């Protein structure tokens, strides 16, 4: 966990107690065995801890009621009840899988609850021992003399049931539960949860069931995820809802929604794919917190996941990532060692950041309740460089075109590398992906390479475990300032997005050779030369890539061939990397370049010129 952050056992297994409430009214004091399904959020200034307190063993299918844990204090202190009660059906009757949503100073808990089924939800032969339960709870914080206090009536549970329909688009429903975890009021007010739903059969897949008159009507929208999507998590950007999913044995799905999930799109240009279960991605994958904040002026959201280093559900290593959905920065693992960890939540209150996840040792789970003082100042650290770049490049009089001129283009900039560097690291100004170097001596704003090898990787596929840079293979417009410094015994390469795979594959990408022309790349077609350059004289080189088709730009101006389809067929291209100059064969490009900007889109027409026509203004 960060130096300076720390941790308490909030929820400790086999030690905290919980007043459980007998068939007949006396309540007792009653050992747990495991606490799992954490959850913590702020109602009104007061601390609200949820859970699953699973009475005798870790199992899904035992004993399991929603245990609370709330608090006034920030955690100085903490009172402890039993929110919600199974139906005390059997000796495995639970409701489990809280999916919370906190407006005003009301909770709105939604669990699944089941009787007396001992296999798991999706494998079921119809729904008759599964009810989707709502409940609301009021927090009622008066205080008294210097000292504040606050109770928490809970109410009876409602089945949501009546309003499930059989039929999705002819998909026969069997059962459906909230995603787990906290779900959100809309900016229209609206109550959203993200549900999962198995059809009959064994199939999951994602919804948005939403609420727009408090908890009184929920209606299940149009949209879904696709199969094989499970406990969704959901939060707001930018008018639109943006639903993250579970995705056992596969990377991780995400969609973009702009009318309350009526229709949903595959986030392909930001977050789609780029979080998994494993470093193979083939594992069981795990629930997730993703949460809009606000830090230091500005929106983020904020994403914790375990790496599972270990494999299926041991869940070692929780990170925490924050993103602007342009940028992606690791903060950093906010659980110990090589502790098991597992289901998390992370909780911005009063300007503390906060955690609530699972530990497990021999599959007994404990609650732990952290202070991310170290993460906390680290974010606020980046998210000032984002805002400090943009704003400056937002800054910068470009020239004035013939009809200050257009400004310099950071929407969906994400990354840039210009004069912070050394002989193996080239560093992104926005502090999150690096590039690898080689054979390079420093040159104002960039790299000056020579040498076998000399040049610079941006790892894209070779990121590894989690893809930051998964966008790319959607589309991508990669920019620099360069200069040809010797000439080439034949063909050299001076920019590219390369394939992963046996062979030596670009997807686009530019070259040089020993005439003085330009070869641009297009996917498999073979290069052919094109145009006179000068050696020593400086050009902007643009390359671009949507709809599966490339362009390459030379001085604003696109060479012979761009919109060339670049690959085909429906799967993703798999881009390995982008290089910078010529980092098999002892390629040595004598090349210089500085300035290059990474953006998660297309750039337009005059969004290229005034780069191309602002290039000596953008530097570091
Ligand atoms: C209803 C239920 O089974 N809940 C469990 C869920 C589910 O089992 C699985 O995601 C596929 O059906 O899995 C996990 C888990 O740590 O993986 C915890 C949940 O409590
Ligand atoms: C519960 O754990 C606490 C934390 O250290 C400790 O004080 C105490 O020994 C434990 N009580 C039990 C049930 O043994
Ligand atoms: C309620 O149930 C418990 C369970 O053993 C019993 O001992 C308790 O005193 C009961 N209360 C009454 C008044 O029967
Ligand atoms: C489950 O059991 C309870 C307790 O008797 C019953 O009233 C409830 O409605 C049952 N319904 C389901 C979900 O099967
Ligand atoms: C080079 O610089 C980067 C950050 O600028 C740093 O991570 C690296 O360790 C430095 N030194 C070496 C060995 O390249
Ligand atoms: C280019 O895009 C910029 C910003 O996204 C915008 O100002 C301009 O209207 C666009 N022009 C075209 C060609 O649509």
């Amino acid at each position: 966990l960060a130096p300076g952050s720390s941790r308490v056992e909030l929820f400790k297994r086999k030690n905290s107690t919980v007043p459980f409430e007998e068939s007949n009214g006396t309540i007792r004091e009653r050992v747990v065995h495991s606490f799992r399904i954490p959850t913590i959020v702020n109602v009104d200034g007061v601390m609200v801890a949820t859970a699953d307190a699973r009475y005798e063993t870790s199992f899904d299918n035992s004993f399991i009621e929603t245990a609370v844990k709330y608090s006034v204090d920030d955690g100085a202190t903490w009172n402890t009840q039993i929110a919600i009660k199974n139906s005390r059906a059997s000796s495995v009757s639970r409701v489990m899988d809280a999916t919370v949503i906190v407006k005003g100073n009301k909770l709105y808990i939604l669990v699944g609850s089941f009787n007396k089924t001992r296999n798991s939800w999706t494998q079921h032969r119809d729904g008759s021992d599964w009810e989707p339960l709502l409940v609301v709870g009021e927090v009622t914080k008066s205080a008294a003399n210097g000292k504040t206090t606050a109770t928490i009536s809970w109410g009876k549970p409602v089945s949501l049931k009546p309003l499930f329909p059989a039929e999705f688009d002819g998909i026969l429903t069997k059962e459906f539960v909230g995603g787990v975890g906290a779900a959100i009021v809309g900016s229209n007010g609206n109550l959203v949860y993200p549900v999962q739903i198995a059809d009959m059969g064994g199939r999951v897949f994602t919804k948005i069931m939403y609420s727009e008159d408090d908890g009184n009507t929920w209606k299940f929208a149009e949209g879904r995820s696709k199969f094989g999507c499970s406990e969704p998590a959901v939060l707001e950007w930018e008018g639109k809802l943006i639903i993250n999913n579970r995705v056992d044995g596969n990377r991780r799905l995400v969609y973009e929604s702009s009318d309350m999930g009526k229709t949903w799109v595959e986030a392909l240009g930001t977050l789609s794919h780029v979080w998994t279960n494993s470093p193979t991605s083939n594992q069981q994958d795990c629930q997730s917190s993703f949460v809009a904040v606000t830090i230091e002026g500005k929106r983020v959201m904020l994403f914790t996941h375990p790496l599972n280093l270990k494999g299926r559900w041991m869940r070692d290593r929780l990170h925490l990532w924050m993103t602007d959905n342009q940028r992606i920065f690791d903060v950093g693992q906010i659980s110990i060692g090589d502790e098991n960890s597992g289901y998390s939540s992370v909780l911005y209150k009063d300007d503390k950041l906060y955690s609530l996840h699972e530990i497990n040792t021999n599959d007994v789970y404990s609650l732990v309740f952290v202070r991310f003082i170290g993460e906390l100042q680290l974010m606020k650290s980046v998210v000032r460089t984002w805002k400090e770049e943009d704003n400056h490049l937002a800054s910068i009089c470009t020239p004035v075109v013939p009809a200050c001129g257009a400004a310099v283009p950071t929407a969906g900039l994400v990354g840039f590398l210009s004069h912070s560097a050394n002989g193996s690291v080239w560093e992104d100004v926005y502090r999150c992906v690096d590039a690898n170097v080689a054979n390079a001596e420093r040159v104002p704003n960039g790299l000056k390479f020579n040498g076998v090898g000399g040049g610079a990787v941006w790892p894209v596929a070779r990121q590894g475990q989690t893809r930051r840079y998964q966008f790319a293979n959607y589309r991508f417009t990669l920019v620099a300032t360069v200069t040809i410094d010797e000439l080439p015994k034949g063909t050299s390469p001076l920019l590219g997005a390369g394939l992963e795979g046996p062979g030596d594959a670009k997807l686009l990408g530019l070259s040089y050779d020993k005439n003085r022309q330009w070869r641009p790349l297009y996917g498999a077609a073979p290069a052919s030369p094109t145009g006179s350059w000068e050696l020593h004289k400086k050009y902007h080189v643009v390359l671009t890539m949507a709809d599966r088709q490339g362009s390459v730009y030379v001085d604003g101006q696109p060479l012979a061939g761009s919109g060339n389809t670049v690959v085909r067929g429906a799967t993703l291209p798999d881009i390995s990397h982008f290089y910078i100059g010529g980092p098999g064969a002892p390629t040595d490009s004598r090349v210089t370049v500085t300035n290059i900007v990474l953006y998660n889109r297309r750039l337009n027409s005059s969004e290229i010129r005034t780069l191309f026509l602002s290039q000596d203004m953008i530097g570091t």
